[PDB]
Parts: C-alpha cells; sequence; structure tokens
C-alpha cells in the first residue's frame, strides 16, 4: 500500500475516520503540523467542497475554513443560496505544510507535492465514499488535480460540470478558484472573481 492507505480504517464513520487521521503517518507532513485537520460536516451532505490544505489558523483550530478564505467562501455560499447543512468541507492534504519568516505575522503555507497529494488521497476517497455527495466542488488547482489529473487546468474548465469514470460514485465535479486567491488584487478584479466563484457554486448547487 502507498501513502495513507494502511492508516485508513474500514469504516465510513466520519468521527472514526477523523480520529484515525490524527494518527496518520502517510507522508512527512504530520511531523511539523500541530494536528490533522479532517473535513467538517455530516454524511447527509449533498455538496462536498475540497480545498488544498489546512492553513495556519485551521492547523490550530482543528477545523477547515476558519480564516479570511473561509469568510470569503461563506460570503459566496450565502450568495449562491447554499445551506451549510448541505455541505461537507475538507482539503486534499490534511496536515498544514509550511515554513516561517522572521517578521511575518503568520507561518507561510507551502504547496503540497503531487506525492503528498497522492499519499493523502485515500482520506479523500474515504470521505467521498462516506458522504456520497451529488457534487464535489474543487477549490483551486491542487484539489482539482487530486481528482482530475496532474495536468488539469482550472482556468480552462472553471464552472463546467465534469464527470470522471475513476471517481467513486461518479459525482458531478466542478472546479473553481480557491477563495484565498480572491483576497488579493484590484477591487473590481476581486469583485469579478467573487461573482465567478458564486457562479460555479450555483452550478454545483443546481446539480
Ligand atoms: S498530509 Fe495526509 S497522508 Fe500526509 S501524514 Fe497528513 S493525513 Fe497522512
Amino acid at each position: 500500500m502507498a501513502g495513507a492507505q494502511d492508516f485508513v480504517p474500514h469504516t465510513a464513520d466520519l468521527a472514526e475516520l477523523a480520529a484515525a487521521a490524527g494518527e496518520c503517518r502517510g507522508c512527512g507532513l504530520y511531523r511539523d503540523a500541530t494536528q490533522a485537520v479532517f473535513g467538517a460536516g455530516g454524511r447527509s451532505a449533498r455538496i462536498m467542497m475540497i480545498g488544498e490544505q489546512p492553513g495556519d489558523k485551521e492547523d490550530l483550530a482543528g477545523l477547515p475554513f476558519v480564516g479570511p478564505a473561509g469568510r470569503l467562501l461563506d460570503r459566496a455560499l450565502e450568495a449562491a443560496d447554499i445551506d451549510r447543512d448541505a455541505l461537507y468541507v475538507t482539503n486534499a492534504v490534511k496536515h498544514f505544510k509550511f515554513t516561517r519568516a522572521a517578521g511575518g505575522k503568520r507561518r507561510i503555507q507551502k504547496t503540497p507535492s503531487r506525492t503528498e497529494v497522492v499519499a493523502c488521497r485515500p482520506w479523500l476517497i474515504a470521505e467521498m465514499t462516506s458522504v456520497e455527495p451529488d457534487v464535489v466542488v474543487l477549490l483551486g488547482a491542487t484539489a482539482a488535480k487530486a481528482l482530475l489529473g496532474n495536468d488539469f487546468r482550472v482556468t480552462q474548465h472553471r464552472g463546467e460540470v465534469l464527470h470522471v469514470d475513476d471517481v467513486p460514485g461518479d459525482p458531478a465535479l466542478v472546479a473553481t478558484v480557491h477563495p484565498s486567491s480572491l483576497l488579493r488584487g484590484p477591487k473590481e478584479e476581486r469583485e469579478s472573481a467573487f461573482a465567478g466563484l458564486v457562479d460555479d457554486l450555483r452550478v454545483a448547487a443546481d446539480v
């Protein structure tokens, strides 16, 4: 077995899966991170949302999407008329990957390698098989690539309803921008990008 696969227990119970992920050594990222950050939500959710990895705040909160990026996504979900009872939100990698600077106000997130994404993917498959979502929203390049291939380009397929035969349960897949990209740039570009994120979320909610 490769990566996290022998660390994943034979259960679909999300509490048991989350506990087991706390003991995962499927790649090196568990060493420096505070804790594993599993997904949040319930198995009745119809929409699954996948980001890249927990960030500085999530690493310590023990919860996904608790910082500025989470607040922007919340603003977008509200504008797309998506109830939070319908969501299961998680990340492609479950340990924060980072370095620090000397005068930074945060620990600096680093990009997971394809090896780490592939190593952690067993947790994502377990989450997908446990929740059985009707649609999976892929927030950013790392998450999209995790399920759609290392060559996939979000910018080229944003907001298209995709279906790949290798994904368990054949949910609809919708790739979109990662909310953290929307925190930067000119006001009108952020406003334009925010409306496009809402669009992609509305496509997913209409699956
Ligand atoms: S990032 Fe994923 S595969 Fe790597 S140790 Fe953490 S939970 Fe396991």
